[PDB]
Parts: structure tokens; sequence; C-alpha cells
């Protein structure tokens, strides 16, 4: 019946929801059936959009930030083709009106009731942007390839959709009563609690009495807060902190009102985590270890039934130059003035606004309905820990409404990382991202996997499940196809510890001969065969070439795929390194951020040929790396292996020489070019993240000329082969090492006016716990790389130096 779904889902998102079930939390459960609905009503949205309209959910255009053009076009029936000549100014109309007219004067005889498919893929070319504005397009006139197209009835679209259905009163101090704990030390234990809006302090902390390590202890403390019952916000988060003193514990959080603005009462058990001295910007929901978490009870007293009052109760009630206390007054001050000519500047009057009270409070919430709407930018601020107020969420993510599907893909990894400052199952951001998903499967796809990759978490294991679970509600047939990837990368995993095993006992020869054999088992054939690749899911892995896989001498061991498709000719051969060991969550950030570099750059009309590789974590120290083909590492290059075309008569022309060989006498020209540019772009990467430790073989490069970075273990702070190649060869090339210097510095001009949006984004990105991401200004180094708190033309001036220092 209706249990292999729930099956299904269980096994994909990697638990089961009978353990949902054995909760018995309200929450939990209130949560299950909302957001169930909701992704069940966008489902059926989905099936009546026209053929047009979905191909945007299942296939949104993957799109660029006079010159003519050979095309080759095929039908469906028949696997007959047609080559014609067309522009990069046509639209797609024009050139399936081509493929009408060349099928009318054979077979002897309506452009609007069709899709161009590219061959062996996922991905469609339609609406009305000339051919060169799309990215497959764009790869096909950068690589000398020609695009094969497939015209696609609208009939047979309509056939994929169908087929892929299914009360100010209390003014007494607030109070609460530490009772017991049960713990592990050597001393004597001691509890502190404190009170929190956020990422600052309602009141003062309090701490209780000593008392000695062994137990099991005990306190019936009555904890004091200097702050009445009546001036908690919404947001009002209680954190504990126990430690032992002559070392740190456990911490533990929570709301001091329930997920329906109730009060908390009266007795609640804390099971806490480990630490490391309050963490506020920690989880408010417990150790799901209780068999061996520190747990801590306490006492909430009663003080009547207390809600929290409702959004319509809440109706009651010079400067410039700072863009101090006295300032701060200077900035609470004309709160009118803001809203009414300065509403940009809320973050700054949202943290002036004393929070622990309830008038400064609707005061300010009065200001924010009759706000008007931010931009994007300003809006990814607000989400941060430092606005954890319920209606400043709701806001911003109102201010968010207006992401393009490419803005909001990427972005997409931040508002992840963010589902962890909330409080409670249902709210505004999780229904944003599910409804997104639920529209764009693109979105949906990276939605899941950055979900799941996370599910051996446990402080997220419950929320991430919930959301996947939801969303799968929202759509049976993703789920089956995401499926696939999962089983794909169950296999891939038991592959890769076979590989371990063996070479550990033999050589590389005999194990990658061996890996084969274990690959060419009918499951391991029909399973790593005929699915979307996690990293895309536009491109398709098709038949896995067995021959050419194999695996590096690493000490993990990764593994290298290798694919090709029977339709998509070239552009189906394709390429994937499964790794199991290592964080790979950096890497993916890294290579977001290169990737908005280039989209920055792009929509200016700079192209430094980046080649921003994919990166997907899938799971716990494990995840996908997409293989970029044809290129080397620099390591091997300059190692000059001999008699090979490379063979150099000095060090410094083994780069040189190898790309003479892969590109002959006049292409060369166009190698150096992209070789100046895409180091050009790499260096200004380098430089503003402050990847670290590179060197000989961390660098590859491209035939096409184009260099490129990878492994990025660290950032953020923690030579004449390349000057040879841009000068051609020759000693002194002044003309041409200036354009190099031309390009770095508008590039980095182009980041700086940008600046602010890789800030916020890195600020969000603190809630992923990355080890090189933590410190409250572990971002100043990109602050600073970057000098956001200086104008353009003196910051190219203290830009020039450091290049200057890298020269020599
Ligand atoms: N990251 C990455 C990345 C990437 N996206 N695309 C390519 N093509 N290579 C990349 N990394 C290279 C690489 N990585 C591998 C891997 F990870 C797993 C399995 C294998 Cl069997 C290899 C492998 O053979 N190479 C390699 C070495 C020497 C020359 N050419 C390739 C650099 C590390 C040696």
């Amino acid at each position: 019946v209706k249990k292999l779904i729930n099956s299904q889902i269980s096994l994909l998102i990697g638990k089961g929801l009978h353990e949902f079930d054995s909760l018995r939390d309200p929450e939990v459960n209130d949560f299950r059936t909302k957001m169930r609905q909701f992704c069940e009503e966008a489902a059926a949205h989905r099936q009546q959009l026209g053929w047009v309209e979905w191909l945007q959910y299942s296939f949104p255009l993957q799109l660029e930030p006079n010159r003519a053009l050979l095309v080759n076009v095929k039908f469906e029936g028949s696997e007959e083709s047609f080559t014609f000549q067309v522009s990069t100014k046509d639209m797609p109309l024009a050139l399936m009106a081509c493929a009408l007219r060349k099928k009318a004067t054979v077979f002897r005889q309506q452009p609007e009731e069709y899709a161009l498919q590219v061959n062996g893929r996922h991905e469609y070319l339609y609406g009305n942007y000339p051919l060169c504005h799309f990215q497959y397009i764009c790869s096909c006139l950068h690589s000398g390839l020609t695009p094969h197209l497939t015209m696609v009835h609208s009939s047979s679209i309509l056939a994929m959709r169908d087929e892929q259905s299914n009360l100010w009163s209390l003014e007494q101090p607030f109070s609460i009563e530490l009772i017991e704990g049960r713990k592990v030390n050597a001393m004597k234990l001691v509890v502190q609690a404190g009170l929190f809006h956020g990422n600052e302090m309602l009141c003062k902390t309090v701490s209780s009495s000593e008392v000695n390590v062994c137990s099991e202890p005990v306190w019936k403390q009555r904890l004091e807060f200097d702050i009445s019952v009546c001036d908690l916000p919404r947001m009002a988060r209680l954190c504990f902190a126990l430690y032992a003193v002559v070392c740190p514990i456990a911490w533990a959080n929570l709301m001091l009102f329930d997920y329906k603005d109730q009060l908390k009462t009266g007795e609640r058990c804390l099971y806490m985590w480990p630490s490391v001295l309050l963490n506020p910007a920690g989880t408010v929901r417990g150790n799901p270890n209780t068999e061996s978490a520190a747990a801590l009870v306490i006492y909430l007293p009663e003080v009547a039934p207390v809600y929290f009052p409702a959004l319509e109760k809440i109706l009651e009630l010079l400067r410039e130059i700072l863009e101090y206390e006295h300032e701060k007054d200077l900035v609470w001050k004309m709160r009118h003035e803001v809203q009414e000519h300065f509403p940009e500047a809320l973050a700054r009057l949202l943290l002036v606004t004393k929070w622990n009270k309830h008038e400064d409070v609707a005061q300010m919430l009065y200001l924010l309905c009759s706000w008007p709407e931010l931009p994007v930018l300003s809006a990814l601020e607000l989400l941060d820990f430092s606005f954890p107020d319920c209606y400043v969420g709701s806001f911003a993510i109102k201010s968010l409404r207006k992401l393009t599907d490419d803005e909001l893909f990427q972005y997409l990894l931040q508002l992840v990382q963010v589902l962890k400052y909330e409080s409670y199952l249902d709210c505004e951001l999780t229904k944003f991202l599910l409804g997104r998903a639920l529209a764009n499967r693109k979105i949906g796809h990276f939605l899941f996997w950055h979900l799941r990759s996370e599910m051996h978490v446990p402080s997220v294991a419950l929320r991430f499940g919930l959301i996947m679970e939801a969303y799968c509600r929202g759509s049976t047939h993703h789920m089956k196809v995401l499926m696939k990837q999962g089983e794909a990368l169950s296999k891939l995993k038991a592959l890769n510890d076979f590989v371990k095993v063996s070479s550990q006992k033999t050589t590389k020869p005999q194990t990658k001969e061996m890996m084969h054999m274990c690959m060419r088992q009918e499951t391991y054939m029909e399973a790593l065969s005929h699915l979307q690749s996690p990293l895309d899911p536009s491109t398709l892995l098709e038949e896995v070439c067995v021959e050419q896989c194999t695996f590096m001498d690493s000490k993990m061991k990764p593994l290298w795929i290798m694919y090709s498709s029977e339709e998509a000719g070239s552009a189906g051969n394709v390429g994937i390194i499964f790794k199991n060991g290592d964080d790979l969550r950096q890497d993916m950030l890294t290579l977001q951020m290169i990737q908005l570099m280039d989209v920055l750059w792009k929509q200016e009309g700079l192209d430094l040929r980046m080649t921003p590789y994919g990166c997907l974590p899938t799971g716990d120290r494990t995840g996908l790396i997409e293989v970029v083909l044809h290129s080397d590492t620099i390591a091997n290059i300059q190692l000059n292996k001999s008699n090979m075309a490379a063979t150099a008569a000095f060090n410094k022309d083994a780069l040189l020489n190898w790309l003479k060989s892969k590109n002959p006498g006049e292409a060369l020209d166009r190698a150096i070019e992209e070789f100046t540019l895409s180091c050009a772009g790499y260096c200004v990467a380098t430089y503003v993240l402050g990847i670290g430790d590179r060197h000989s073989d961390n660098i590859m490069i491209r035939e096409s000329g184009q260099l490129f970075h990878i492994d990025f273990g660290h950032f953020l702070g923690n030579t004449y082969d390349f000057v040879h190649v841009i000068q051609q060869g020759k000693t002194n090339n002044s003309e041409k090492f200036e354009r190099f210097r031309g390009y770095c510095e508008r590039a980095y001009t182009i980041l700086r006016r940008h600046g602010l949006l890789f800030l916020h984004l890195f600020a969000l990105m603190r809630a992923a716990g990355l080890p090189e991401l933590s410190c409250s200004k572990d971002i100043q180094y990109l602050k600073d790389s970057l000098a956001l708190g200086k104008t353009e033309e003196e910051a190219l001036k203290h830009f020039r130096v450091k290049f200057n220092e890298a020269l020599r």
C-alpha cells in the first residue's frame, strides 16, 4: 500500500520514520503534518503547469552571467541527424524552425511546440535567449566542440509530467530552581546559567554554589535573574553551563517559551552536550544520547496560564556620520527617521534596541512592520544569529522572496547553515526553502544533499531528517531518483573500503584489476550506472567505463570513476572522484566563492576562464568531486618526463613546452591567453580567501591553458614559471606582464565592490563549525584582504605592494 514510500523515505534520509513517532513530541508531529500538506499542495500545483512551465521546474535554464556556429539536430524516433549553420545571435526558435524546415523538405510537407534537449543530458535549450547565453553552447564554443541537440515535442514532455506524479502582568524577577545533576570528573562542580537574546545577554549570568565532584550532585538552589518575567523577549533562551573547578564539562540551552508562545513550566530535564564558555548559538534541544549524556534537571516556577502576546497586541507602541553608548543612544534616538530616510540601516537599529525591555521591543517591532523591504544583500545579514528575533526573521525572508533561482542557488549553502540557528522546527526559512525546492528540482536536489550529508550529526539529525521527509512528500519521483544516487554512493564506499584493504596487502595494479572485478559484479554494474550526477543533476552518468576506473595512492585511496554516454557523444565522457575519510565541506565552500568571483567578474565583462569544479559532501567525511578532464598537475609536467613533448632543457620551460605540445603553433597564442587570465583570477582568489599551502601538486593546468587550484584544506591565512609563460618565454615582455598585472587589479576591485556579499555569507557559514571559520573574527582576514573599511583608489595602492612581494 502506502508503506513502500515510507520505507523508501526512511532508507533515503537514513533514519526510520518510526523514530520520529517514538518521540511523542507534539512539535515534531505538528511539523510532519503541517509541512506534509504544504509539500503535497506544492505537488498538485506542479502537475497543472504548462509543458514549458514544467521544463523550468525539472530542467531550469543554465545560463551565463555576429558569430557563426555549427549545430547538429536530430529528432526522437529516427536517429537521423541534420547539421545546420546558425549564429550565436539566433534564438532557439529560429534553430527549431530550421530543424522543421529540413525535416519537412525531406519527409515531404510549428516551432512553438518544441524544446531542444542537450543530447544525453538532463538539460534543455529554450526561452528567448541567444544561443551563446546558454552554458552548453558557451562550453562548445570554448572547446571547439559541436552542440548536439534534440527536437522534443510538447506531447512527450507532458508524458514526463504525468509519469512523474502520484501577559505584561508578571513583574516579578525571573527565577528557576537548579535541582540536581549527574556528571563525570575528578574538585568542585558549578552551574552557570545565563539569559540570551541570541548573541547578547538579557541580563548578567548567575552561577550556583560549589558542589563536590563525586555524584550525581544536588543544589536545589533557586537562581534569580536580574530581569522581570514580563520583559523576556519571545526568543529568550536560558543557557546553562557546567564545569569543574578547583575544567569544562557540558552545556545546554532551551527557550523560555515553547513552540506555541506559552511560557515554559514547570520541570524539564536537560541532557547536556560536551563542552569546548556559555554557548547561546548552540542548539536548544537535548543531547539525544540519554544513555551517557550528563543531565541537568531544573524547575521553572509557575506564575499563574501565560502566552506571549499576539502581534495585534504589540500594536500598542545630526547622526549620519555614524552611518559607544552615547552613539548607540544617537542611533536609538530618532527611531522613525531611520525608517523614513535610512531603511537599509535597520540592522544597526535592531541591535541598539533594548531587547530586555518589552516596550523598546514593541516600539521596534512597530517600525519593522511599516519598514520597506530591503535588498537581498541586507536581508542576508538579517539572517544571522545576531538577529534572533521572531519577526526580524520573517522580514528577512520577506526580502528574499525576490531571489532569482540562480541567486538562491548561489546562497543556498548559507541559508541551510542558518537552519541551525533556529529554535523551533516550524520556521519561515524552512517553509521558504521547501517552497523553492519544490518549484525548482535543481534547488531541491542540492537542498536534499546538503541536509543528507549532515544526518550523522546528532544536533541537526532531527531537523534535517524532518525537512527531507517533508520534501519527499512533495516529490515522489525525485525521491526515487535520489534513491538511485544514494545506492550508487553506497557501493562506491564499499568499493573504496575494499581498495583500502587490498592496497595494504598488495600493490596498485593488482588492486586496480581486482577493483575492476568488484565493479563488474551485477549489483555494482546495476547501481553505478544510469544515475544523475549528485554533483550536477543535469549531468547524466550512464555507462560506467570500468577499464578506465582506478584509485590514487594517497592515504585515503580516493576512487576515480569514468563514464560514457551513447548519445551525448563527447559531452557524456565524464568522471567523478569518490573520497572517503576527509571533510569536503571547506573545499565546497572555497569553490562556491570562486564560482561567485567568476560570476561577479563575468557580470562586468571579465572572463578569467575559471574552473569552479563540482564538490559535494554526501555523508560523514564522504563526498564527490567533478573530474576536470584533459588536465594534469604542474608536478607531473615540471617533473619533466623523458622523451615526452615537454622535454625541456630547463625546468622553466617544462610548462610552456607542455602547452606547445597540446597547442600547435597558432593555437598556442590562445593557450597563453587562457593561462594568463586563469592565472590572474586564481592569484586574486587565492589572496582574497587566503588559501595557503600551495604547491606544484595542488595546482593543475588544462590543455586549454587554463590553470586551476585544487585541494582546499586551509584558508583565511591558516614564481617565474608562470611569469615565463605569461611573458611568452621572452625575458623582458613588460607589455604582456603589465596586462597580467592589469587583469589582477581589476579582478580585485570588482570583488571589493561586492566585499559585503562575501562578508555576510561567511558570517552565516560560522554556523557550519568549520575549524578554520569559527572564531568571531576569523572573518577578519577577509575584511583585511578586501580592505573594506576603505575606498577603492588607495586599496589598489596597498594591493600593489603584495603583488610586488609575491613577484620577486
Ligand atoms: N580535486 C581534484 C581533481 C579534479 N577535480 N580533477 C582532476 N582531473 N584531478 C583532480 N586531482 C588530481 C587527481 N586526483 C585523483 C583523485 F582525487 C582520485 C583518484 C585519482 Cl586516480 C586521482 C588522480 O589521478 N588525480 C590526478 C593526478 C595526476 C594527474 N591527473 C590527475 C590531483 C590530486 C592529484
